[PDB]
C-alpha cells in the first residue's frame, strides 16, 4: 500500500503540464463504439479506468491500441454484452449500452448492484433510452436494451441534471431517426467535449454546454482524430497548490474557460491570475490567501471536485470562510484529518466553517476520496515537518504521477512502498 511522505514547508513554484481529462476520455471512448471508421483519440491520460475501458471495448469486438493516444477500430464490434467481470470495478461501463443499442439494435450491460426496485443512477439512462424507443429488460443481472431498426428522436425532459444520462442519451441520439431535444442536460465541459467528438465523426449536435442539447440523428458515423480537453480539476488542484504556499505557477495545456468560477474564487483569495489560449498563471506574490465563501453547484458554477482543495485554502487563509457543499452535502472527510494537522474548523450541516491559521503541522493522514487525499498531500507540502499520506492509490486513479509534478514545483515528496 503506497504512501506519500512529505516534508514541509515548501513554496510551490514553477510549471505543470495538465493531462487530458479522464472524465472526458471515458465518454468519448464509449462513444467510439459508434464509429465505423478508425478513430485516434489524443491526449488520453494513463489511468486505471482507461485501461478498464479498453479491455471492455476489446471484449465487444473493438480493436484497441494505445501509447499518448488511444486508437480504435470498432468496424467489427461483434459481441454486444458487457459482462460482470469487466464492469465490476467501473460504473462508467454503463455507457456501452446506448451506443450498442443505437448502432446495432441490441446491447446489454451487467449491473453489479442488482436489478432490485428503488431509485438508482441507471434509472435516468433507462428513462432516456426508452424515450428513444428502446425496450429495456432487467433480467439475469443485466440491463438489456433492444429496438427494431433505428431509435427515434424524442423531446426528453430529464428530471435531474445527470452527466451520465446526458452522455447516454446524446450519444445514442446521434444515430436515431429524427431530432432529439434533451432538457435539463448536464453542462459539464466533458459533455461539450463528447459532443464535439461525436460531431467530428459526423453527428449533428448543438446547445452542448447549455441546459438544452439538440441532436439531429444521422444514419452512420465515420472516424477521425480528436484531442481530449485538459483536466480542469487537476488544473484547479495545482492552482490551489500555488495559492496556499505563497507560490507562482503556470499551468500548460490548460483550458481557461472550463474554470471561470474557480479562477474568480482564487482572485477573491488574493491571487494574481492571467490566462492565455492554453495556459493559466497564478502568482501569490508571496502572500497568504484571504478567506473566501464557497458554494458548490452544477457546472458552470463552483465545482464540488474542487471543494476539498478550497477547504484547505480557507484553513490556511487570513479570516473565517464558509464552504457549503450542495452536491454531496457530506463530502468532508478531509476536515478531521486537517484538524489533526492544526486546522480550526467546525462541520455543521452541509457546511464547514473555516477559521484560518498561519501554519499547519505534519501528521499521518488518510482519506479515501481522491480530491480530499490530494488536498492532504498539498497540506503536507505547506505544513511544518513530516506528513505521511496513506492509501494514495486513490490519487493515482485520477492524477498521473502527482508526486513528480509536485516535485517539479519544489515539493519534498517521496512515494514509499508498503511503508
Ligand atoms: O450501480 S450499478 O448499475 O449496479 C453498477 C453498474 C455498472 C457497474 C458497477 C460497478 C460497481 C458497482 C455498481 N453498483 C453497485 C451498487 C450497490 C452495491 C453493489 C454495486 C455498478
Amino acid at each position: 500500500m503506497d504512501k506519500f511522505r512529505v516534508q514541509g514547508p515548501t513554496r510551490l513554484q514553477g510549471e505543470v503540464t495538465i493531462s487530458g481529462a479522464k472524465n472526458a476520455a471515458l465518454p468519448i471512448l464509449f462513444a467510439a463504439l459508434l464509429a465505423e471508421e478508425p478513430v485516434e483519440i489524443q491526449n488520453v491520460p494513463k489511468l486505471k479506468d482507461i485501461d478498464t475501458t479498453m479491455k471492455l471495448l476489446t471484449q465487444l469486438g473493438t480493436k484497441v491500441e494505445r501509447x499518448g493516444s488511444v486508437w480504435i477500430d470498432a468496424s467489427n464490434v461483434n459481441n454486444f454484452s458487457a459482462p460482470y467481470d469487466l464492469v465490476k470495478t467501473m460504473r462508467a461501463s454503463i455507457w456501452a449500452l446506448g451506443p450498442l443499442v443505437a448502432r446495432f439494435g441490441q446491447g446489454q450491460v451487467s449491473l453489479p448492484g442488482g436489478c432490485a426496485i428503488g431509485a438508482r443512477p441507471v434509472d435516468l439512462h433507462i428513462f432516456g433510452l426508452e424515450k428513444l424507443g428502446a425496450e429495456i429488460k432487467l433480467e439475469e443481472g443485466y440491463v438489456k436494451a433492444s429496438v427494431n431498426g433505428r431509435l427515434k428522436g424524442a423531446h426528453i425532459v430529464m428530471d435531474k441534471v445527470s452527466v451520465g444520462a446526458t452522455v447516454t442519451i446524446m450519444s445514442a441520439a446521434t444515430l436515431a431517426e429524427g431530432t432529439t431535444i434533451i432538457e435539463n442536460a448536464a453542462r459539464e465541459p466533458e459533455i461539450v467535449d463528447t459532443a464535439n467528438f461525436l460531431v467530428a465523426l459526423g453527428a449533428k449536435i448543438s446547445g452542448q454546454g447549455t441546459d438544452r442539447i439538440t441532436i439531429e440523428g444521422v444514419e452512420r458515423l465515420g472516424g477521425g482524430v480528436y484531442r481530449v480537453l485538459p483536466d480542469r480539476i487537476e488544473t484547479g488542484t495545482f492552482l490551489v497548490a500555488a495559492a496556499i504556499s505563497g507560490g507562482k505557477i503556470v499551468c500548460r495545456n490548460a483550458q481557461p474557460d472550463t474554470l471561470d468560477a474557480v479562477l474568480a474564487k482564487l482572485r477573491e483569495a488574493g491571487a494574481d491570475i492571467e490566462t492565455g489560449e492554453d495556459w493559466i498563471s497564478l502568482d501569490m506574490h508571496g502572500k497568504r490567501p484571504k478567506a473566501v465563501t464557497v458554494r458548490t453547484a452544477p457546472h458552470p458554477a463552483f465545482p464540488t471536485d474542487m471543494q476539498a482543495q478550497f477547504t484547505l485554502l480557507n484553513l490556511v487563509a487570513e479570516g473565517t470562510g464558509v464552504i457549503t457543499e450542495t452536491i454531496f452535502e457530506n463530502r468532508f472527510m478531509h476536515v478531521p484529518e486537517l484538524i489533526r494537522m492544526g486546522a480550526h474548523a467546525e462541520i455543521e450541516s452541509n457546511t464547514v466553517i473555516c477559521h484560518g491559521v498561519e501554519k499547519l503541522s505534519g501528521a499521518q493522514v488518510m482519506a479515501t476520496d481522491l480530491r480530499a487525499s490530494a488536498s492532504l498531500v498539498l497540506a503536507g507540502c505547506i505544513a511544518e515537518g513530516t506528513t505521511v499520506v496513506d492509501r494514495i492509490y486513490h490519487i493515482d486513479r485520477g492524477y498521473e504521477r502527482i508526486e513528480d509534478k509536485l516535485r517539479a514545483l519544489g515539493a519534498n515528496i517521496e512515494r514509499v512502498k508498503g511503508e
